[PDB]
């Protein structure tokens, strides 16, 4: 159904490079509806619980360090199959392997400076949305373009 | 040679969403030549003949109903391998499964609101071109940029 | 009411340079609705009545021969103040003097190869629309984006 | 100095039309730095104090009514001469009179559905920023592209 | 005729900000032909000769220092009225006062970091072209799209 | 270290169709740094050594005559994995089989008119770079966007 939601965040590098609008426009053009949006500098606690699944990984320290080094634009998009779709639009972990047309493929060059984060499953999205957004910062009733769904 | 032709149609959703020029420009930039172009509100007979191969499918009634609910911009492009190349540019039937960079991948979310129709083979193109366009509405003399072909 | 219409034509040079889609997209983004659209090769009779006010001018002969020299995509847009607005978007007669952001300013360099034509008044528009299009070729039910008008 | 700030808001119509990213990208490309961003549905009280200077005007009721009818993306951009510059980039009150290249000129057609609001002076900006944003939602230390300022 | 030429240079800020292709594409779309193109780090002698008319101005020292701090992409375009048309596309000296749609208007904020240099007259163009380009680095045979000129 | 370089050349058809800027912009957005750039008309000697691995092929004769038939803009980009990445961005040899989003996929239709050349390995790149550019024509101090690399 047309009510699935995913969490996306323009990372510090994406924000410093002036890519916020370009990224949001891709999702709007696709037809997803913005239900949550804000800019904040992540707190070390937010970053660690956000990337909690990687806590025992070698790159964890630098990641948390990086994500907390500058502003991040956090957003939640709503639509049919938005979690898997937003991932397809993002590309793969290494931007060098990401196909042109995707966000990482078009703008990235390094795994550690890969512009944007996207939830990889509905469980993660629900978990991540709850982590970054309060219920009052999310639109309750969404009304998409009527020409989008049958 | 480079005289192959295909029939493409911006469906009512694509027209209402203001995507006609975006779609046309994609094919012009590729190097394909426009030999026919018109806007019309398809009739139920045209809709049913156009999609005759799906007349037994559960979605036919709704397809035909949607294709006739509003204006469509019908067009025919010419150039080498245009039938298969235009399909590649369109994406796949389900927009969510279409790669970023393709038309359906970039703009659609629902199978039923997938923006554009493109002939799936040369035999289909000939059938669909004859169905939507009268002979005199098609350019007889075509001239593609001279830097496109060897 | 905001049902004003203007006639626009992408001239043979505009069509040859692959600017049809780009031009249509500018009017679609603006919010105007396409109510008639077709590609054809103008007849001398048509070109001569179209540019009737210019017969005593030295460029008339060249003008007519050029407009009848290849495909032209003809269209009629509808919307509040479309006539004057589409003119502002086109630029001025000399493309070199047209401001960057207008169609002629962005794409043209010569007065005789100035990409597009637009009616200059509602009187000229009604007259030109009836010249290029038969009544049944124009949409009767116009449904513009509901976010466009108050 | 490079520390002036202005308040911009993508109005409900701009948000429903999928223009948020396109608008933010124009300001990022210009070099202004985003210091505040959020989406919210305005409260009738916020709207009235925001447009307080028009309280005795005929259109006031519909404006407040409209601004409160759907989500608005509120933002504050920082840079040298950003208040007057953002206005120039926005266009004039009536989008029909706005030049192509500006936001209203490119996307608008009606005075009441003019896509975006921008502070008209530094006094208004300071007043409006304070109205929509809490001090903790604004970046304190801004670091622009070093290639932007001498 | 259409053999007029102008010298344009993407300054070090424009190069560092990744605006070279955007700038070149603007002139290619207009219909101007590239007859010379190179990237070089200007020498202090070149910088001072190029900007000789400003040698008494308080900002000369800093101008020359900036123009030599990094790579510049020097280029020459040919076409009818290219000198004045390219200036119009560039904007005015102060980017904040440049109209949206022009290069400086769209991308710059500081007079000292205004992205691009364009010759201000034919006499200046001839001087600057001879100063930055050796004869053999310029195309002798130029061929503009045949749909550009009457 | 991430100082890998690749040689790219916009072929005469790419230059004639006005795609130089568009092509450069794709590599600039990606984060790669232009370290050499020039426009020239290739000499038969140069074209023949460039495409040396193809002398026994039936298309070699046509290939060489074409590359020496008009201006070519030559360039060298530097960045992490630039060689393989620029190839992914180019597409494949047959433009019709290149995926939408790649340069050849977006703009080409014929194998012999495929817009751009890119080195296929670091070995070929070092070899091609030394063929088209003298050492002093290439930047020595490379300062990429600091947000690009870890
Ligand atoms: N081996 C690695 N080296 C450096 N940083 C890494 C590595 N793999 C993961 N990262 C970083 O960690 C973030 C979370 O990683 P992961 O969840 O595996 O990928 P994705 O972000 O694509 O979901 C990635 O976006 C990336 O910035
Ligand atoms: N299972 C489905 N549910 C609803 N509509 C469908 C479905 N499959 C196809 N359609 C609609 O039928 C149109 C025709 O289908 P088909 O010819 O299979 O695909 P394509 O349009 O990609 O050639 C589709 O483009 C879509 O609008
Ligand atoms: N001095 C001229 N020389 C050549 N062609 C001209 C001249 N003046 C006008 N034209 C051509 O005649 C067309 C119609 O003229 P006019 O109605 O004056 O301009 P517009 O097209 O801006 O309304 C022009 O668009 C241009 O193609
Ligand atoms: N006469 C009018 N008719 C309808 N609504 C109006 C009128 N003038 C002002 N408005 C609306 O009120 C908002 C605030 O108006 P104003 O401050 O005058 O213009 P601006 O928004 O350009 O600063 C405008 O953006 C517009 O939506
Ligand atoms: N008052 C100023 N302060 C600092 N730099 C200036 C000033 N005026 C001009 N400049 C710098 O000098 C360059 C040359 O100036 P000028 O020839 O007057 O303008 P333009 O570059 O628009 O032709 C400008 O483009 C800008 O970089
Ligand atoms: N079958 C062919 N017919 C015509 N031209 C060809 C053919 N194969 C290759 N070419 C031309 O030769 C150029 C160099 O060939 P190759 O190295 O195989 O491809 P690529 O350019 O993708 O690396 C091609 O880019 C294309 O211009
Ligand atoms: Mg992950
Ligand atoms: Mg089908
Ligand atoms: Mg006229
Ligand atoms: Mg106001
Ligand atoms: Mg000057
Ligand atoms: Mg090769």
């Amino acid at each position: 159904v047309n009510k699935e939601r995913t969490f996306l965040a323009v990372k510090p590098d994406g924000v410093a490079r002036g890519l916020v609008g370009e990224i949001i426009a891709r999702y709007e053009k696709k037809g997803f509806v913005l239900v949550g949006l804000k800019q904040l500098v992540p707190t070390k606690d937010l970053a660690e619980s956000h990337y909690a699944e990687h806590k025992e990984r070698p790159f964890f320290g630098g990641l948390v360090s990086f994500i907390t080094s500058g502003p991040v634009v956090a957003m939640v998009f709503e639509g049919k199959g938005v979690v898997a779709s937003a991932r397809l639009m993002i590309g793969v972990t290494n931007p060098l392997a990401s196909a042109p047309g995707s966000i990482r493929g078009d703008f990235g060059v390094d795994v550690g400076r890969n512009i944007i984060h996207g939830s990889d499953s509905v469980e993660s999205a629900n978990r991540e949305i709850a982590l970054w957004f309060k219920p009052e910062e999310l639109l309750t009733e969404v009304k998409p373009n009527p020409n989008l769904y049958e």
